[PDB]
């Protein structure tokens, strides 16, 4: 909508103040003018027909429970698109400033988030499985990634290339969450999953196994559910991820970290100049050696590294 910029406080799905930016006229609009073509956040008022209304607020204060969830939506799409900009110079999903779109209260006690083809949508889970799902960085950050992938590599989301698909969204999830460095870590997931359980995620890149993903090419899963497993087999792309930035020793073979930026760097040239719609696990591989090849030259320890860390999970 046509007015101007303001800057709202609320209270986001965790307790936590932030000041968001809005748009006045009339009503104050969960309208950020400062990224882009805009940052807009709406109210899907637990139905399922989208996107629902912009967020339309009378004071300017979000600090209603209700307010929660478009709060930390619209503050963590901010965040994304900070880091996407400053670190690898892309400006929004598609390159050129698209507006971001996000809803919010999609459905009643929607155990998920996603990307529709077109905006960002959160369910506020149950309560039991998930709490409003906007409240993990790392889940805003996953979402929106879909939307790059998707303008970019475009890898169809069943397969092997799904499972690099879901594995990109956890990477760069995570590279999101360490970016704003608040509790940052290698979980997936973590700060709205399972409020009655302390300790845990959805799923984790450092030890995939401990949810039950698999962390070694042998153990994939072959079968048809979750579009043949992309959230499941995204867990051998995703300890890959984690072995080249941080190393470890992992089936007896050792791979020498070289930090969260190089994979940053080496993921993000992988994603948008060398994987295609059809990729699989071997063809990442080889894009991952290209990426690091170009940014660093191919007798670079962040070469070795990337070749050790597929070794490590069995991917040639
Ligand atoms: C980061 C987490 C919190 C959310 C993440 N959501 P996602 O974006 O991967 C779910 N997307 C999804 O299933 O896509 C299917 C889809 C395709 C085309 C249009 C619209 C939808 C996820 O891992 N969802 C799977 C959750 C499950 C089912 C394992 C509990
Ligand atoms: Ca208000
Ligand atoms: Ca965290
Ligand atoms: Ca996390
Ligand atoms: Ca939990
Ligand atoms: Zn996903």
């Amino acid at each position: 909508i046509t007015g101007t910029s303001t800057v709202g406080v609320g209270r986001g799905v965790l307790g936590d103040q932030k000041n968001i930016n809005t748009t006045y006229s009339t009503y104050y609009y969960l309208q950020d003018n400062t990224r882009g073509n805009g940052i807009f956040t709406y109210d899907a008022k637990y139905r399922t027909t989208l996107p629902g209304s912009l967020w339309a607020d009378a004071d300017n204060q979000f600090f209603a429970s209700y307010d929660a969830p478009a709060v930390d939506a619209h503050y963590y799409a901010g965040v994304t698109y900070d880091y996407y900009k400053n670190v690898h110079n892309r400006l929004s999903y598609d390159g050129n400033n698209a507006a971001i779109r996000s809803s919010v209260h999609y459905s009643q006690g929607y155990n998920n988030a996603f990307w529709n083809g077109s905006q960002m949508v959160y369910g506020d889970g149950d309560g039991q499985t998930f709490i409003p799902l906007s409240g993990g960085i790392d889940v805003v950050a996953h979402e929106l990634t879909h939307a790059v992938t998707d303008y970019t590599a475009g890898l169809i989301y069943q397969n092997e290339s799904g499972a690099i698909n879901e594995a990109i969204s956890d990477i760069f999830g995570t590279l999101v969450e360490f970016y704003a460095n608040k509790n940052p870590d290698w979980e997936i997931g973590e700060d709205v999953y399972t409020p009655g359980i302390s300790g845990d995620s959805l799923r984790s890149m450092s030890d995939p196994a401990k949810y039950g993903d698999p962390d070694h090419y042998s153990k994939r899963y072959t079968g048809t559910q979750d579009n043949g497993g992309v959230h499941i087999n995204s867990g051998i792309i995703n300890k890959a991820a984690y072995l080249i930035s941080q190393g470890g020793t992992h089936y007896g073979v050792s791979v020498v970290g070289i930090g969260r930026d190089k994979l940053g760097k080496i993921f993000y040239r992988a994603l948008t100049q060398y994987l295609t719609p059809t990729s699989n696990f071997s063809q990442l591989r080889a894009a991952a050696v290209q990426s690091a090849t170009d940014l660093y030259g191919s007798t670079s320890q962040e070469v070795a590294s990337v070749k050790q860390a597929f070794d490590a999970v069995g991917v040639k």
